[PDB]
């Protein structure tokens, strides 16, 4: 039929410099660079915030995470019971979900990180088929891992970390036998075959952990990078190979089945890197969690040979939340009434060149202990406050590094944008959970989130003498 499958590749903690089509020169990424050439770039693309789990929930849910409650992660090991509610609000309908209802074949592998308690598994979230691990990482060798799964139940061990857990299968073990990002890849391929036998369009959202800690690599991909002395360095850059050595089979799988042409196949990462753990933003400042570019705008590329045209870059903003319109679109799906959402369908503007954002915002806020961390970017300016230091205004397309505070220069277009944004927080909601007893005590207190004091402009940098 004449609708698009969708294949969603989302890698995470992926560096801004780390696959060849974005800058990188030490890491190897052919097979995801042919697909980035063979398609259009997006060289400003952003996701709706600096870290995985309220990222994630802004993918899937098509809404900031300030309005769902979910603006900082679930703790390791968290409740898997229903009563608890440590997960995205089930009230928040997934694009799985209104993609399922319209007819496709929808799969999600790998890293789900939205709850782990029944109500909030993946095929209860529109996902027909699930394989992976429901929190925010995983130890990557089963051999490794399963043997000390199993020895720390030996030794009565009350509180065993999520990372070694068996995986699952639709709620079942996985007893996966390979290093997982090739096991992913596996799933992947097959499910592809499932969608091509039963003839039916897929979304499949494919959610690598790679290259997030611990750093383990295979010792074939490792070669691939003997020479860099750096060891962290060379660990990543071959869990990377392994992402696109997955992605050179799944293309295969997709050519085999005659469904190459008329799939539409968006990369990104879930945020920006680690620069603690092998990760390169250049030329970016910032580390994943930031509001500098860093933080949050990510790689990005679609490819879909029946509709984009080759050797596109694609240079205007755009968001993470623009995939759910975009998509519920593509699969002519019917919207269930009440949804709120906070992108746009941007395929129009990508076949076309046009500006999406044209004189609006693309936001990130992200709490601290005990103050905000804030951007805003419209057209080619952007305004930034780190660390509660005084407010930036950067011509984000001339100082794309983020090092020449134009706040002074122009303290009109900066309070203007300042206006704007927190306008945007009025909307917000509380958290519902926060991460450290610290952050409890602050919120508690009133201490957080003092959205006022984030929104202060000449007091930071007015003398008082
Ligand atoms: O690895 S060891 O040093 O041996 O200790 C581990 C374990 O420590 C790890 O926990 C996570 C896995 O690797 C890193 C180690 O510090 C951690 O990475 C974290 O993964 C999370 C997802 O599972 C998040 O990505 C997390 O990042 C977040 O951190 C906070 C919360 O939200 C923001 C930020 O405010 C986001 O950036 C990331 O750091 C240790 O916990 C355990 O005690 O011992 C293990 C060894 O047995
Ligand atoms: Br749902
Ligand atoms: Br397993
Ligand atoms: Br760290
Ligand atoms: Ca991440
Ligand atoms: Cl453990
Ligand atoms: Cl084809
Ligand atoms: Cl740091
Ligand atoms: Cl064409
Ligand atoms: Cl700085
Ligand atoms: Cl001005
Ligand atoms: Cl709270
Ligand atoms: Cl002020």
């Amino acid at each position: 039929e004449t609708r698009p499958n969708i294949l969603v590749v989302l890698c995470d903690d992926l560096g801004y410099a780390d696959v060849g089509f974005n800058g990188s020169t030490d890491i190897l990424t052919p097979e995801l660079d042919n697909l980035a050439q063979n398609g259009s770039i997006f060289t400003s693309a952003y996701v709706a915030h600096p870290f995985s789990g309220p990222s994630r929930s802004a993918i899937l849910t098509g809404r900031y995470p300030h309005l769902t409650g979910t603006a900082y992660n679930l703790f390791h090991n968290s409740s898997e019971d229903d009563k608890d509610n440590m997960g995205v609000p089930v009230e928040e309908t997934y694009m799985s979900k209104v993609l399922q209802n319209a007819g496709y074949y929808t799969s999600a592998i790998g890293k789900w990180h939205l709850g782990a308690a029944p109500k909030f598994h993946p095929n209860k979230r529109g996902f027909d088929d699930f394989y992976g691990f429901l929190g925010g990482g995983h130890d990557y060798f089963p051999s490794e891992y399963q043997k000390t799964y199993k020895a720390q139940k030996k030794a009565g061990n009350p509180n065993i970390r999520d990372y070694v857990f068996p995986m699952e299968h639709n709620g079942k073990p996985a007893n996966e036998t390979e290093y997982i990002t090739d096991g992913f890849s596996r799933e992947a391929i097959k499910n592809i075959k499932i969608a091509a036998a039963k003839k039916q369009p897929f979304f499949i959202y494919l959610a690598y952990n790679a290259p997030h800690v611990p750093l383990q690599a295979k010792a074939e991909d490792v070669a691939k990078f003997a020479h860099i002395k750096d060891k962290d360095r060379r660990t990543y850059a071959a869990m990377v190979y392994a992402v696109d050595r997955g992605v050179g089979k799944i293309v295969q799988t997709l050519k085999e089945t005659k469904q190459f042409d008329n799939t539409l196949i968006v990369f990104l990462s879930d945020n920006g890197g680690n620069f603690n753990h092998g990760a390169n933003n250049y030329p970016l400042k910032g580390t994943k969690g930031d509001t500098w570019e860093g933080g949050y705008r990510v790689p990005m590329f679609f490819h879909w040979p029946k509709k984009i045209k080759k050797d596109q870059r694609f240079d205007f903003p755009v968001s993470s939340l623009d995939l759910y319109p975009t998509f519920t679109g593509l699969a002519e799906a019917k919207l269930p009434k009440g949804k709120q959402l906070d992108g746009k369908n941007i395929m129009d503007d990508v076949l076309k060149n046009t500006e999406p954002y044209k004189d609006e915002m693309i936001y990130s806020l992200r709490y601290r202990e005990g103050y905000n961390d804030v951007g805003a970017r419209m057209g080619d300016w952007k305004i930034t406050r780190m660390g509660n230091e005084p407010w930036r205004l950067h011509n984000i397309t001339q100082d794309i590094g983020e090092k020449k505070n134009l706040a002074g220069r122009y303290p009109d277009r900066l309070k203007e944008m300042i206006a704007k944004t927190q306008e945007w927080t009025k909307s917000f909601v509380k958290p519902l959970w926060v991460y450290s007893v610290k952050d409890k005590e602050l919120w508690e207190s009133g201490q957080m989130p003092n959205y006022e004091a984030t929104f202060e402009v000449d007091k930071l940098v007015d003398s008082p003498y």
